[PDB]
């Protein structure tokens, strides 16, 4: 995994974020197991609860671009600093990357199982 | 607008739907005012209420791909027939295409304002 | 026909005061008459992750079921000033599930059936 | 709790689970939470034809917390269709954090635990 490449891509996509309500743009980029990179940015709505996270966008692109499994994900905030996925995104990411999906963190990447232990699941 | 081409693109992307819980795959394709076509398919979750609609995916792609406005959207279901967006998606689409956004229907498109009148805003 | 809209609005305004809406600054309340004669209420509950926000009308549906089920007959949604609000598209779909097309939604110009607000619904 | 009455919360969660609106999954869920004013609030899941518009039992708990007069959540039990303890989904972990904080105790068959253990390094303010 080229983490510097992922962060660069997440910063690039964050410039397109639609976040006029919070003023808090977010970019995300992930490496897929087929070797391609997908990206996403947050898209807010006037009804706050219909807002889509950057990580949600990533998962949508994973599938629209032909499917696969996520291997690694970086999310970056307004200043370029690495951000932690919200709990909804942690659950959504788990479905498409599993516990071993690597998630970037301001203090170093780590597996999703560490960030969503004992997850709700199909079992 | 080439509606036939939007419908075919919608069917094509629906093939990648992640809908193992409902078994109801959905695809959507939209023309953007910059001339791009963007696509999306539904992605369900084990926690049902975390599922994402195809139309949400379209709006994500709109912005990750540089922004713009939606001009036309076609949504298709399992039999390839045209579907109306759910209420959430009607609200989400309004933000990015306005009331004039054209929504595919079997006998011709109609504006989104007809599908979501007096819209919260 | 027997719906007391003034009373339902008053319940919505009352519950609005308990809203958790620190990010928008805009509290919303909703109240609904159920076919068992009770009034259920709900207020918006926003979240730091904006897209995890719950609308007042969603809260009404939760209360409907936690309190024993039923069907919604009429619903009023308001801001703090008591001004009537239109449910957002998500809430129109959620409300359809529990009230159907004939559920009455409060509106300045007279209540409107949900089917007028969400035609040809998914 | 260590002295929280988990059996009382579990019983209330099972009670409320009977009223779940889950015809799509056939997976009814109930949840009950102690508030810091000593009352219990409950909720059950409410699914939708558009699957992504489904509301979790724990969401319903948080709604009732506020509509019922506010407060902070102290302890929460979620139970599944068999009456056994269930882990909240990640969305619910995030929502619950807003209304109980990191020290909110979540029921777990191995011993209840703070929400921070289940959502470490949470996205927040
Ligand atoms: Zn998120
Ligand atoms: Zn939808
Ligand atoms: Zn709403
Ligand atoms: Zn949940």
């Amino acid at each position: 995994v080229n983490w510097n490449a992922l962060r660069s891509k997440a910063i690039e996509v964050s410039r397109h974020a639609y976040a006029p309500y919070s003023g808090f743009p977010v970019g995300a980029a992930a490496l897929v197991d087929d070797g391609r990179t997908v990206t996403g940015c947050n898209v807010e709505n006037v009804s706050y609860g219909l807002g889509l996270c950057a990580e949600c966008a990533v998962v949508c692109a994973l599938h629209s671009g032909g499917g696969g499994r996520l291997v690694a994900l970086s999310c970056v905030g307004p200043d370029g600093g690495v951000l932690m996925p919200c709990g909804r995104c942690r659950q959504v990411l788990l479905e498409h990357g599993g516990p071993e999906l690597l998630i970037d963190h301001a203090h170093g990447p780590r597996p999703l199982r560490e960030l969503l232990p004992d997850a709700f699941g199909p079992d």
